[PDB]
């Protein structure tokens, strides 16, 4: 096999660490770990070879994307000319640039028949309560984005605070963001990991008491997962509908069922490896063995 | 034909004012001019109403987006929901989204065979000198973007100019950065107006005397230009490459023959109207009259 | 008489124009309106010519400066310079520079025993509950600020709205943001310009029916205004306190007494000069006048 | 003795901990570190205890600033809230206020007579060329800065690199800028650190071999150094003038004689501690103890 991989990514941290080592020891690969940012290269005189450091780098079978949630308009240019190039990718350019757009991507898996929670997008709504009217909530979460980001959320028990909490933000300095109705559940979301047309491992996420988020560490507390097969296919059909070939969907628990409330492009591998003792990193190169072409 | 046609825009300004006033005239069509930041909507329940002011918006049969360079996430959005309730948009959400992205442009047109003048791209090079000697030029353009922007543009003219100027912008608070030969030609460029499948209007921008750059008005000076055959086919092809609907081409005339600089898929109407004394905004509507199903 | 005063500011709108007009009628001075960002000068080899557009500058006896609340770093260097150079000031460079800092100078007033509105300060808090009992405020306004702006301020009419707020500008990309509590009064506020030792004219604002606000115009409707000795006393002190030559004092009618709730070192003019008919701009330059050294 | 000292930065790191470390050892102190976002408190009621996680903060005999660069307008405000309640600070937090702003301070340097390299100031100047020949370096260092930060150096070799690079930045959107003219040297500066009123340490910190900086590390070099008498007057009277307690002076050895080149108010301790073995965080609670009042 021995395949030339590159992995774009900013730095040696577990995930980019973990498939350094998967990709050496898995059927004998050749890594290189590549900053996005420190490529240059030619886009005209059309392909044109990516230059780093002052050398020319020297064709990658695939390449392993990994950009930040900040670097992702360059990020994406350099991973453009490497599939250019002919490496191929996990993730691909223009699947991994529409992921990072929170609303293109809500849109897509709700047109695309995935159940969410009820949302509403708004920017300078200019009627707050029929904002929130609509919606239906009387308790909902906000979430502040700006750009293409996300900068905040936050719980609105009452009318009254989900007004104040809008009007704060309509202050356009804040510009875009997110109105959904909170849960059940109980600031525990499922975490699952897709690559290709499985999924390869999964997690809760448990809040702490004080209110909820749930976040990785915002007070998060990891623990292995029981997934239904209904939550295993809908994580499997939105990884399908955004085109991510590796991906971490999570899913929130509600009465009606499962329901996607977010969808990752670039899933961390420490929390869920260590939680389940699973080989994440090595499912993912053993895809670039199934799919890359030597 | 009666139409309901929105213009999706943030004011009332020479273009968005010119076709409230082509669409009224011209076989008397409804028109409203609607900020897409005080749209808002449940992107959830696939489909369903946009919202604004209070009031459900009553189904356009055409939208006319005019996004802002600064507003295009939520901006194309909001698009996107006209677009999924049936109306029928010139330029759409996906083609807007994309021309945005400089980088994701070019590289586009330069894959589709269109000659554009040999361009670097670049963030954070490591070695300036091999990012120069590379793109050749000993004098160049750099071009500063920042995420999706542009920030400015600068002459280099010896090979100590456009070192000093990379390893300024080097320092990332700059972001993304691009270098291509200068000209010939002097300070002067054509642009092209594209509406489906020609090229309605054209004028020759020309710098003043104190440097270059060009811009419509960084010393800018507007005159009625005469297109070669060969010019009008490229403008056409870069629109079309782009999926754009109504597109600004901007060519430089180089000694090996006119290369694309630049394409818009908001292009202003006032100076190429007043210029030329050619009905743009009315071009436009039409275009919606033979595409757009009523 | 016959000054050459210099405006400080970036360009001709009412203030800026209404003058030139009563500098070159009044005592006949002679008046350059200079963009600070176009002034360019050696801060090295002490004081040094200020240079504009090629030419050095040709000593103002006095400077107006009217810097913008988001170029007040380079402004008030620049107008420093002019002050080295010999220039009075009205309000110089320490004061204007200060005075832009609402929480220096919310503290400044606090300790010079001028009666505010009670007032928390905050940034990430990590107990909202405490700190919104301190404070004490059931119902409070919030006012987001970052760095040193203000982009936001919002009524929390409920324990829970104040919470949801705090917790939204918690994530800390709003940063820096006040709490005090809300008024009787009524969206009203009565504003003062002092020039000098006297309240020169004064307004009240009044907010629009949907909530309170009550900014010049958030829905803003202007009248003149009915002063008591007392709160006539305290604006000027409010200036005095804070070496303001110039300021826009806002008053707080609460039942306790009036109250400072912000303080201007470049107050507008039109507003208050077309409500009450009175010369301001005169005032000043006749205030020019009576300090500065020909 | 036996002192509250609290320290006022954002986290654990060499400098917080080594005085965390020499408070507890010298005169047996009790040290509290606390980040200064965390603080929250009544700018009102004139004083009012300070709060924090929940709690009321303890009165400290003296407070420790240590502020970042990008906190300075909340940081100084709860440094002053401290200072109102009694704590003794070293740097005070007008003279920390005052340090960031580098314009004001070169200003400062400059008036009180301190040898500084010939320095201009612009921010959108307009006519680069007469630029240029005002401070008279063929070969000059061009400083970005943007508000109150610094962003980049860049050597600027020839007439026409120092034109493309201020042309550059002219847009705006990097806002305020320097130039001063380039050295002998040799990419090294001698760095002091004064407390009180002698230099109680100092380092020589070199560059690379490709082109200079000197910077901490943008490839720098630490060792020990040989003070003149003359260098060490100036780095005092340096601090003096800036009305600092702690300092980092800069220095480089022109021919004319020293140059100060940039005065620090919360210099790092690892490098300068490593390379000398000093006690340096020893020798600030020692001042410390020689001026707070219990
Ligand atoms: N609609 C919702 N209902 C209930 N809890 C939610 C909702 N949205 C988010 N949360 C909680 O807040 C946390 C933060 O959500 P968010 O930032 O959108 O996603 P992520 O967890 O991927 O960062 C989530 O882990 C979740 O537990
Ligand atoms: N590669 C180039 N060679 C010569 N001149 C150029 C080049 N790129 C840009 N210019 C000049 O500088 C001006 C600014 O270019 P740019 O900002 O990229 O496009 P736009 O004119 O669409 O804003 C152009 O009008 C053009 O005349
Ligand atoms: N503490 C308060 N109590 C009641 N109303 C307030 C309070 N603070 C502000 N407001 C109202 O909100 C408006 C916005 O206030 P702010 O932005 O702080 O000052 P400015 O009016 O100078 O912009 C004010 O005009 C005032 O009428
Ligand atoms: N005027 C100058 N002449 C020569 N070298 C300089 C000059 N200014 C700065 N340098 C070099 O560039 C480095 C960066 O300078 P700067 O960022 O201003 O200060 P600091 O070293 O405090 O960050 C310095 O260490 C110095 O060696
Ligand atoms: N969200 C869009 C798709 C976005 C895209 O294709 O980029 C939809 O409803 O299909
Ligand atoms: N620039 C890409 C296309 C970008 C896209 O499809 O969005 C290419 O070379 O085809
Ligand atoms: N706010 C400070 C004064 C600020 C200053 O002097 O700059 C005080 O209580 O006196
Ligand atoms: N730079 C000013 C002093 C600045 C200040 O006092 O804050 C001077 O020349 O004195």
């Amino acid at each position: 096999s021995h395949m030339k991989i590159a992995i774009l990514s900013r730095d040696g941290t577990l995930y980019s660490c973990k498939r350094l080592r998967e990709a050496a020891i898995q059927r004998g690969h050749l890594v290189e770990i590549l900053d996005p940012l420190s490529c240059y290269m030619n886009i005209n005189p059309a392909a044109s070879s990516i230059h780093y450091k002052g050398r020319k780098l020297p064709h990658f079978d695939a390449v392993i994307p990994r950009i930040g949630t900040a670097i992702t308009f360059y990020g994406t240019a350099a991973l453009r000319q490497f599939e250019m190039l002919g490496s191929y990718p996990l993730n691909e350019s223009v699947a991994i640039a529409r992921a990072r757009d929170k609303l293109r991507s809500m849109q897509l898996l709700a047109r695309q028949g995935i159940d969410l929670p009820v949302t509403g997008i708004a920017h300078s709504p200019d009627d707050t309560s029929d904002l929130i009217d609509m919606v239906g909530g009387a308790p909902l979460v906000v979430k502040l984005v700006e750009g293409t980001q996300g900068i905040g959320v936050v719980l609105a028990e009452t009318r009254q605070a989900a007004e104040s909490v809008i009007d704060a933000f309509r202050g356009l300095n804040a510009h875009i963001l997110v109105q959904e109705y909170i849960k059940e559940a109980q600031g525990c979301d499922i975490r699952c990991l897709v690559v290709g047309d499985e999924v390869v491992a999964a997690i809760e996420r448990r809040a702490k008491e004080g209110d909820f988020r749930s976040n990785l560490h915002r007070g998060g507390a990891a623990s292995v997962a029981s997934i239904t097969p209904q939550e295993r296919e809908i994580a499997i059909k939105a990884a399908r509908t955004m085109a991510l070939d590796v991906a971490g969907v999570d899913i929130l628990r509600a009465n009606r069922g499962p329901l996607v409330m977010e969808v990752n492009a670039s899933p961390g591998l420490e929390g869920i490896e260590k939680t389940t003792g699973i080989d994440i990193a090595g499912k993912m190169i053993r895809w670039i063995e199934r799919h890359a072409t030597t």
